[PDB]
């Protein structure tokens, strides 16, 4: 806990102007720091790309040895690292302890997706002996969002290195101190020096990394918009892979369901969870007109007005926390002012519960025949759009150019099995809540969420490239030569 | 046999754009003659797939399996038609044209296993649930095919694309339309339904047309560093339309510590010369250690490349290799060696244009051992020798180039191989085994300048199929636990 920044092994103030993190709620300052500048990012990336040759040479056993030391380092600093999280952010502690297991689980999940994405294997071909190993890419750049500055970046991290690669992180200028912190828990667990390198920073940081010419890998979580920045970026340099992980405007469906109180707790789940903050949340949901929806909204505006907003370390701890910053939660009023006046009336208030704070209350919004856009927001505001024909439904849930995540609550399988039929999206859940993914599992945004390279499991896939070979023994004829061969 | 026609939801049709011609590398005579796709040609197949995807991507695995099977009994019924279409457009000697049928044939059932096993359908019980995980196509995706496999490559894209349930609009070489078009009619007699592949042939301006169109949902390319990057530059900034590159390379060859001569100096002659040097994964540096060892192996090596047969692609007693595609390319590669020893070099075997106006080359061989040539792909037979002093200076001399394809080591010492695979950054790596006879078995993606990261191949089952990963549960219902701040 000191502000500085890391590179080769060593903590070194920044040459940049200073920045610091405030507390979502109480305002005051939580951290102060100098942002990396120009040179010192030159810095980072020369000594990962040292530290890489060393590092790509450690058997794989060794590097996962190290990793895991890390993941006892986790657990022995559960509880302070919780605290970092939910203090910096403004979400609770009871899910900042959850963000922490969800990392250390990050671990074992990432070594067998190692083996069996990118493992060693060995066969007897036409060809000859024929043998398959995995390369790891050199640097990567790795850019961490606000909502899980430990789970994602993490998510990252873990399968990069693992596979070979060294890390220059840069996390967001919202929440620097978590970072710190996980940096200081990489070195005490013995990483060699270089292997990971932490640049503090906001936009200017991150440009001068993003542009460096010497980085071989970017991988990203974050906004769509600067994620398709970067793309263009890139553009006409296939040798860098980028991974990009990115929003998405994500519909939940809730049609025919018998357990009233049971829907209406998986939607306030994907939707109003982590201060509906999990880049999973759904932004939109949708309810068949008539009756039957009437019955459900009823019961869902209901309970979502019990849900508690608070600090993150309330002595009872309320549900959700603050949103990261007092301007977001202003943006996220003046948006549903902006949605109201479009002709859109409010089911429930989002309210703003403390003067100058980011602790935004529920709100839901029914705007079915208007016309808003297709925009990613983090916030506890949801957008409630009814339908007539479940046909039409489907018609909606698609009505995005984002892909990440899509739903439906309903006792009825053969609504679930035509939605994954012909929804295009990431991941698609029936009966559980839009968020709470499963990392054994790929995790990937098609449309504007994701560049095609899905995260989590399939992590190991932009880890690590391929490298075949038809091996022999002995340069030799063959036994039936070709024609115009003569020995 | 041939008609020269386009090809669009299931329809043969005269394209609207200008008339073109394929012409034979050596004969000089016709080999095809057709109208190129126009604009509106190329919106058409988009459409049209686009259409049919709707329809193709809702049918079960095992039935598109079934269809390409079947494709796979017409290549086996034809196959010697067929060789006989790709030795006559390219140039290509029967025997490995015959082989060219084999491998398009081979890349199926391979297909098949790496789609269910790098893109299949899995289910767990994990904690959120009961998880579940399938795989989806994309939609429609441009195929681009290059010229020196006009019926390998292009197939290696196409299967499993089509397999995965994606639409393809195909759009090959100008240099190899015929093959093109006869592959689509065995598809049609194959069952495939109308508007699940769509042939535009054209050249430049066809190609533009169909890489620019906004419809598109991803783009499977095989050909230059060159193009292949003028291409990722064209998507800058469009991440949802997936694109797979597959490009050249300058790949190096190294041999030290062999104890069979002829045999190393065959590894060496199959990985620098067959094909006439147009295989991509052909070696384009040779690497002897300096001193005797090394002058008595380019001596044999010289000795046997001189009596290398080259001839049309019907030769009576098959050549080793045939024409290169055209006879201004083989002059771009005359001009090339010529550059070379101007350029300081030393020629070992001189590269001979062996018809007037052909594209039949003599092997040719040029130690540039001090000289600096640029660091840049090319077809030919034409094989740059390199001499270096210690193993370390060799590995120097492998990632002396900003391609990554192919490379590998003839030698009795499985460490300097070992050393090889630890420090040399290529995509297949052989070891006592030619740099050609890649294995459809195993992925093949090049590194650098030779691929953007979707290797083909194998893991070819990778960008045709996208993820989609589900917690089931089966009654929405409240936790055992809830969280706090939940009243009912
Ligand atoms: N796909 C996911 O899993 C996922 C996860 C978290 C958030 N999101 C999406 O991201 C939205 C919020 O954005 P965020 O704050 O998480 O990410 P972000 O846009 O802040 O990007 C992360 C960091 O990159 C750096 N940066 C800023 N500008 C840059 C630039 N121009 N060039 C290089 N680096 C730059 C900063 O550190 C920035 O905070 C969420 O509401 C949601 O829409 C998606
Ligand atoms: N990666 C591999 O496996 C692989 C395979 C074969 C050849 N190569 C390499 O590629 C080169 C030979 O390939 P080639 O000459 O057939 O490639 P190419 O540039 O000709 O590409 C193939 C076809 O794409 C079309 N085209 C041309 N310009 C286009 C454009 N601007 N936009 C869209 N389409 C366009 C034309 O039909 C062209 O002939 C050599 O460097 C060779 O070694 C690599």
């Amino acid at each position: 806990l000191t502000g500085n920044v890391y590179i080769d092994g060593l903590w070194l103030p920044g040459h940049g102007a200073p920045f610091e993190s405030v507390q979502p709620v109480t305002g005051e300052t939580v951290w102060d720091g100098n942002a990396a500048s120009l040179e010192d990012v030159d810095a980072a990336v020369r000594e990962a790309r040292k530290a890489f040759l060393a590092w790509r040479r450690k058997s794989l056993a060794e590097r996962q040895a190290v990793i895991e030391a890390f993941g006892e380092l986790l657990e022995a600093n559960k509880e302070e690292l919780a605290h970092q999280i939910g203090l910096e952010t403004g979400k609770p502690l009871w899910e900042s302890r959850t963000e922490v297991a969800a990392m250390m689980g990050k671990i074992p999940i990432s070594v067998k997706a190692y083996n069996e994405r990118t493992g060693h294997t060995e066969s007897d071909v036409a060809g000859g002996h024929a043998v398959l190993r995995h390369r790891p890419h050199g640097v990567v750049a790795v850019f961490g969002p606000y909502n899980f500055p430990g789970h994602l970046p993490n998510g990252h991290i873990v399968p990069a290195l693992l596979a070979g690669n060294t890390v220059v992180f840069k996390p967001s200028e919202l929440t620097p101190g978590v970072a710190e912190l996980t940096v200081r828990l990489w070195e005490k667990a013995g990483l060699p020096d270089g292997v990971i390198n932490l640049v503090q920073g906001g936009s200017d940081t991150g440009k001068c990394l993003a542009r460096h010419s010497l980085i071989d890998g970017l991988f990203f979580t974050g906004s769509s918009t600067v994620g398709h920045l970067l793309h263009e970026q890139f553009g006409g340099q296939p040798e860098k892979i980028l991974a990009l992980e990115m929003g998405g405007n994500n519909p939940l469906i809730v049609q025919n369901v018998s357990d009233l109180d049971g829907a209406v707790h998986h939607a306030l789940q994907s939707a109003f969870l982590s201060a509906g903050q999990r880049c999973t949340c759904a932004r939109r949901l949708l309810v068949p007109k008539g009756k039957k929806g009437d019955e459900f909204l009823a019961r869902l505006v209901e309970v979502a007005a019990r849900i508690t907003v608070a600090e993150f370390d309330a002595d009872p701890q309320p549900f959700m926390g603050s949103v990261i910053s007092a301007e977001a939660a202003n943006q996220l009023l003046k948006a549903q002012a902006a949605m109201l006046e479009k002709g859109a009336t409010s089911l429930l208030e989002m309210k703003q519960l403390k003067p100058d704070t980011g602790l935004l209350s529920p709100g839901i919004v029914d705007a079915t025949g208007i016309e808003l856009e297709d925009q990613e927001f983090f916030g506890p505001l949801l957008t409630v759009y009814r339908y007539k024909g479940f046909d039409e439904a489907l018609e909606l849930a698609n009505n995005t150019r984002y892909g990440l995540s899509a739903g439906i609550l309903s006792d009825d399988r053969k609504l679930y099995n035509r939605l994954v039929e012909e929804v295009r999206a990431g991941i698609v859940n029936w009966n559980r809540p839009l968020t709470g993914a499963s990392s054994a599992a790929p995790f990937g945004g098609v449309g504007a969420s994701g560049n095609h390279r899905p995260s989590a499991y399939y992590a190991a896939d932009y880890c690590a490239w391929p490298m075949a070979s038809l091996e022999a023994g002995k340069s030799e004829l063959p036994d039936s030569l070709a024609p115009g061969l003569n020995f």
